[PDB]
């Protein structure tokens, strides 16, 4: 869907915003220095979820840029690893937040973010 | 979810610009110039409907910045009415997806397309 290099790469930036907005802002909650109201927390586990399934198709061959590091593309089966296993981590949250479990919804979103930050150690580009 | 008015801003701009990706990406299949695959549109649609509900809420109250013209704040009603109205532009575009109906899809595209220019042009500043 991208006429250009560069609109891959604005598209994956931009879907990760949103992760990071989606998946940041329930901080407060998982430490309860903010309530934790399950519908709340259902509805936007949903939204993240819907997320976090978008940027792995903007890394689709030769859109090398941004903060990509190159092994993305070099190494594909096992980028694909790590997506998959983020996705799965978002799957444990998702079953979390649609239980109303607070618990496991602290647990999980530890698990969420250690993912996040082990693809970013790899494939991600530092400032 | 905000710590500044500038994280509402990147925020809501991240959302247009996914918005932007998952409804122009259609273009070539309502001229035809591309195939129509009903369950590809169909999930396409069901990505565009999660993301079009998603910018509204990053126009906070105080959240003046980027492009958005000053009159989104001073006229709530307004411009909440034009946000309903485009996201109710979205519920018939999912409803042409879900029946795989391609003549309900192009008609629908061609009113989403005018809700998205409509509010632009009352409420985004020019370049
Ligand atoms: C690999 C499987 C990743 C996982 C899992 C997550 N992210 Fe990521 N992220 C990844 C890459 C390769 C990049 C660079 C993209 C580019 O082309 O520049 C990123 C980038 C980000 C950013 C920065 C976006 C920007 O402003 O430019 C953020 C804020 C970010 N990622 C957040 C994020 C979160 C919160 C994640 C888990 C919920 C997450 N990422 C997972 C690769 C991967
Ligand atoms: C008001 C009810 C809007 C509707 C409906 C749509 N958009 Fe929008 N859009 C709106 C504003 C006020 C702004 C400016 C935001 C800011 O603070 O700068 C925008 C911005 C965009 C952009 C530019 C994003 C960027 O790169 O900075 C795009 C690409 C965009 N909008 C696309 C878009 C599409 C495709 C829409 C319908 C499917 C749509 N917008 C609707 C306000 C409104």
């Amino acid at each position: 869907q991208f006429a250009k290099p560069e609109d891959a790469v604005k598209y994956r930036q931009s879907a990760a915003t949103l992760m990071a907005s989606h998946f940041g802002r329930m901080t407060p909650v998982v430490k309860g220095q903010a309530p934790y109201d399950a519908a709340q927390i259902k509805a936007n586990v949903e939204v993240l979820k819907t997320l976090s399934a978008l940027p792995w198709a903007a890394f689709g061959p030769g859109t090398e840029g941004g903060d990509a590091r190159p092994e993305i593309w070099s190494d594909a089966a096992s980028f694909k690893q790590k997506q998959q296993a983020f996705q799965d981590n978002i799957v444990k949250l998702s079953a979390a937040a649609d239980a109303g479990d607070l618990d496991k919804l602290r647990a999980a979103f530890g698990d969420v973010g250690a993912s996040c930050k082990a693809c970013h150690d790899a494939y991600r580009k530092k400032k």
